[PDB]
């Protein structure tokens, strides 16, 4: 499937839940497991610093993101962190697609850019006696707290309340943001070696360690397809697409 498509411009639940899938794998898999190689070897920074063009910058800084900026030390650090990134993807991101592409934006050719196999989307506000995002929340925050360790909590009051103080950084669509409409793809080694000297030593950090989490859409007892439904049926109202129960969703995701 175009990545364009699964990444800006989805048009049908299937597009959906494979974000959502993919979104799994870069939230609670692996952050943690590069966290820990990096904790391993010397031959992270290096092996890392080897690779293909963008990807370099795109790691160590995850690296860094994972070890310090989010690092969470409280179960509310969690369920702060959950609500930041249910408003980077169900908001900020999508003010940015509109900023990038507004809804009359118009080709070269004189026709709608968001008509036919697109979608424009629209920016969700977020509202704790929402069901869908309080179940958003309730998963992303438990799968952030198993990536570190930390014991989370099915409390949904005791959640609802945490978030009631929790803020959110303003948001403002920038200018050079490159987003890609055909499978065309094309600040490098100084933003790089900042990082270098940025990233603490493994040494400093004394059995400091993470836990991937490997996906299992069978277990029900996970938060795992909780997820999945709650991420996609999210991003599905973003773009006006109908939602799919828990149970269509698990079907259609044959995928």
């Amino acid at each position: 499937i175009p990545i364009c498509t699964l990444k800006n411009f989805p048009n049908a639940i299937e597009h959906t839940l494979q974000w959502a899938r993919d979104e799994f794998e870069g939230l609670f898999k692996q952050p943690a497991e590069n966290v820990n190689q990096y904790l391993t070897d010397s031959k992270f920074v290096e092996r890392t610093l080897r690779l293909a063009g963008t990807q370099p910058l795109e790691v160590l800084e995850a690296v860094q993101r994972s070890l310090v900026l989010q690092r969470p030390q409280t179960w509310g650090d969690c369920v702060t962190w959950a609500c930041h990134h249910w408003h980077t993807q169900y908001c900020n991101n999508i003010r940015q697609l509109l900023h990038n592409f507004p809804p009359d934006q118009l080709t070269s050719s004189g026709a709608p850019f968001w008509s036919g196999p697109k979608r424009c989307p629209h920016p969700l506000t977020f509202d704790v006696n929402n069901t869908l995002h309080l179940d958003y929340v309730m998963a992303a925050a438990n799968l952030f707290a198993q990536t570190y360790g930390l014991t989370g909590s099915q409390d949904r009051a005791a959640v609802a309340s945490l978030l009631q103080s929790v803020q959110v950084p303003e948001f403002t669509p920038k200018s050079g943001v490159k987003i890609h409409v055909s499978d065309q793809e094309l600040v490098d080694d100084s933003r790089l070696e900042e990082l270098k000297a940025t990233l603490p030593s493994p040494d400093k950090l004394p059995g400091f360690k993470m836990y991937p989490i490997d996906f299992e859409k069978d277990d029900d007892s996970n938060f795992h397809m909780d997820f999945i439904v709650a991420a996609s049926n999210l991003r599905a109202e973003n773009y006006d697409i109908s939602p799919a129960d828990r149970h269509k969703s698990k079907l259609i995701a044959g995928k």
